């Protein structure tokens, strides 16, 4: 299989050059426009009794067009806001507004409009903020109806008025994905370029890996908005396609081009060469991302539409990169020939190393689990938590703006909990039972009393303009004090007994985000079955023996342990705030899944990487000692320079803006520098020899099965 597309890879080297770069180079092209039709929504279970109450809450109610924009307004430095002659202007200027772009400003409600919203207006009278509803019934509509208008917003008093709300704090939120980007491309990319100048020697050997991952990561991003046309795809998918498009997608062409560096040296001609690259390094890469799209396949079964997104940008680039990589690299390669430059490596440093790492392996390898286990222990003060205003630096001038408004208008901002009330028989809902109702409702503490009395308690929502009123469906609300106990009151709340036909759902934002928890809880179980189960077959396909599998499987679960407790104890215990510009806050439940696949896949690649070379030296008849040494003294420093190309790719990341990117980035971060820095080095020797002979063992009919596929090749003559 790998020894035949070696040679007809060959044979058509301008067929394969000429029409896999116009597929992902035209087929770039088209994923230019999707900056645009990426969304935002996705973080929530859609199947779940929350999201039910939500639509059903907007359905009926109408849409809360209040939180949207507030524009707070400062006196003119020594006046009060009731100043006859600075309210009107201000007033004057927000008709004008209103008027002006009439496409996307529902209207202003606000203290300077209706002397009797005290409530709008802080005790002193020197500041005071209005509310601008937004056009449009989708939340991806009404952020493009804001950034419409930001820039003309902003001018309003004359650039004195600071903008905060659900949709300025989106516009921050979105508004990190192009800096990261332009930080990547203007201090990743050079970077990784005199990395692989100093890896490889050469412009057009250093160039290649370069182009194969811009190739990769232009026929990834037109992929991803050829998937926009059918779903929802997040604004998560883009960075996610630059970190494999330009961490891996690199990575495999280091391999293959290092690899026919190595067969060019031993007197090998240029298609033989070709032949050779491929029947090794090729199937080392396509095994890698097979291993790779089986570890983060398993997030299909969470119902997030945001992982649903970002597994599907995740497989489409480690397979773009890895078709790149045996299709065009062997063929650029063919072409340029001996032009590329344009028993030592065994004897040297890394084959000294795994020398007295085999010769005292226990010293070597138990020191390494007992501290790699101690990095687990951190990850018990998990906390997860959601998406806010807090994602952002704290000096972000828009989280700034959202925090002074919190101080000087407290109470405004409300997160509810919403009982749904709603007849089985589609019937006005008799008032009766809506008392009844609450009055069950109506014995469970931790609810804000808003003026210490019932009469107030579980109030009814309010009719927005998009509302159509059925009578067949009533919601109340309340906030909770203490959010911490939102979890244990929901549950509380969701064992009301309905009088007679009712059927109360329980919605609101604090449900909102335990449900989606709930339900990616729910799918681990089989999840990590799937993740172990996907990768233990490859592994086995890739490695003809049984044992190496479950020995890299083992060493993949103690990184993602020690990588996840690193990442927990930096960002959730707070330590390096200060130094990584971020505050100290709960993760995010999907980006936990998705970390997970990721820092498992990639490990699982390393191994792969490392351990090919090892199986391969073995059949050339080498013994289990020197099938080691050299396996992991001719990728040794290939393998550095990957780690050390993604360490900068994903470091690039780490300065995001954005809580959520950056630690994504920074556990990519700690697992390949574990990987490859503790791991490759001390670890798998040590265990490789302790295990003896039979690292190499597969069932006689475990053979003959990998030969029947026809991926048993790991032998060269
Ligand atoms: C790379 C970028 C990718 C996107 C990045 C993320 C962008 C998305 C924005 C995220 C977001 C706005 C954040 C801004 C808050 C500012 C409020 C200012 C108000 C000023 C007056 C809304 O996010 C949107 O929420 C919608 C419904 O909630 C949902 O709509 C759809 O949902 C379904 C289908 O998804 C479906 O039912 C249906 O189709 C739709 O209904 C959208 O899908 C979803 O995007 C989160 O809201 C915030 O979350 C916080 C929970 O932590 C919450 O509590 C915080 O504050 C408390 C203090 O009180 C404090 O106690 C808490 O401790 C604190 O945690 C906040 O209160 C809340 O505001």
């Amino acid at each position: 299989m790998f020894a035949w597309w070696g040679r007809t890879v060959y044979r058509y080297r301008f067929i394969v050059i000429g029409v896999m770069v116009a597929l992902c180079l035209g087929g770039g092209v088209f994923g230019l426009s999707l900056g645009k039709h990426v969304t935002q929504s996705g973080f929530y279970d859609d199947g779940s009794q929350s999201v039910q109450a939500s639509v059903l809450g907007d359905q009926v109610y109408g849409r809360d067009r209040s939180g949207h924009i507030v524009a707070i307004f400062q006196a003119p430095a020594g006046k009060t806001v009731d100043d006859p002659a600075w309210s009107k202007k201000v007033v004057d200027e927000l008709n004008r507004f209103q008027q002006d772009h009439p496409d996307q400003v529902l209207g202003w409600a606000g203290y300077l409009r209706a002397s009797q919203a005290t409530g709008m207006a802080t005790a002193d009278k020197k500041y005071t903020f209005v509310s601008i509803p937004l056009k449009g019934d989708d939340d991806d509509t009404i952020l493009n109806n804001y950034k419409a208008i930001a820039p003309d917003l902003q001018r309003l008093d004359g650039g004195t008025v600071k903008l905060a709300g659900l949709q300025p704090v989106a516009e921050a939120l979105t508004g990190t994905i192009a800096t990261d980007q332009r930080r990547m491309e203007v201090l990743a990319l050079p970077l990784v370029a005199v990395v692989l100048f100093f890896v490889f020697g050469g412009v057009i050997a250093a160039g290649l890996p370069v182009m194969v991952g811009g190739l990769c990561i232009a026929g990834a991003l037109g992929i991803m908005r050829f998937l926009a046309i059918f779903g929802p795809v997040h604004y998560f998918a883009q960075p996610v396609v630059s970190l494999i498009g330009l961490g891996i997608a690199i990575d495999y062409g280091l391999f293959i081009v290092s690899r026919f560096r190595e067969e060019i040296a031993e007197g090998y001609d240029t298609e033989t060469a070709v032949r050779r690259t491929v029947i090794t390094a090729g199937r080392t890469v396509t095994f890698s991302a097979v291993l790779i799209v089986a570890s983060a396949i398993g997030l299909l079964l969470f119902p997030q539409g945001f992982l649903k997104s970002l597994t599907y940008a995740t497989i489409a680039s480690v397979m773009l990169s890895a078709i790149l990589s045996i299709t065009v690299l062997p063929a650029c390669l063919g072409i340029l020939g001996k032009h590329v430059d344009a028993e030592e490596v065994e004897a040297g440093f890394w084959g000294k190393l795994v020398n007295r790492v085999m010769k005292r392996p226990v010293l070597f390898a138990a020191p390494i689990v007992i501290i790699m286990i101690l990095l687990i222990i951190p990850v018990g003060k998990l906390s997860l938590g959601g998406i806010s205003e807090k994602y952002l630096p704290p000096t972000n001038s828009v989280r700034q703006a959202q925090e002074e408004f919190d101080k000087l208008f407290p109470g405004y901002r409300t997160n509810p909990l919403t009982l749904v009330i709603q007849t089985s028989n589609h019937q006005p809902v008799t008032d009766a039972q809506i008392a009844d109702i609450r009055s069950k409702a109506m014995a469970i503490g931790g609810f804000i009393e808003p003026d210490n009395d019932p009469a107030n308690m579980w109030q009814e929502r309010a009719y927005a303009v998009g509302a159509s009123k059925d009578p067949s469906v009533r919601v109340l609300q309340n906030g909770l004090i203490n959010p911490a106990d939102a979890s244990k009151k929901l549950t509380e709340l969701r064992a009301i007994t309905p009088p007679k036909g009712i059927t109360v759902l329980v919605g609101g934002t604090p449900a909102l985000e335990l449900d989606s928890i709930h339900g990616l809880f729910a799918k681990m179980p089989l999840m990590v079955v799937i993740l172990l189960t996907t990768t233990i077959v490859l592994m086995f396909l890739a490695f003809g023996s049984v044992v190496l599998p479950i020995k890299a499987t083992l060493m993949s679960a103690l990184t993602l342990g020690s990588t996840m407790g690193i990442l927990t104890w930096i960002f959730v215990d707070g330590h390096f705030s200060k130094w990584l510009n971020f505050t100290p806050t709960p993760l995010t439940a999907p980006v936990i899944g998705l970390i997970i696949a990721l820092v498992f896949g990639l490990s699982t690649d390393y191994e792969v990487f490392l351990v090919s070379r090892m199986v391969e030296a073995r059949e050339r008849g080498m013994s289990t000692q020197e099938a080691i040494r050299i396996g992991t003294a001719a990728t040794g420093r290939i393998i550095t320079a990957a780690a050390l190309i993604v360490a900068v790719v994903a470091g690039a990341f780490v300065f995001s803006d954005l809580v959520m990117m950056k630690y994504l980035a920074f556990g990519l971060m700690a697992a390949l520098l574990l990987d490859a820095t503790v791991v490759r080095m001390f670890l798998v020797p040590s265990v490789m020899k302790l295990l003896g002979d039979d690292c190499w063992w597969a069932p006689r009919w475990a053979r003959r099965l990998q030969t029947r596929i026809g991926l048993g090749e790991i032998h060269l003559p």
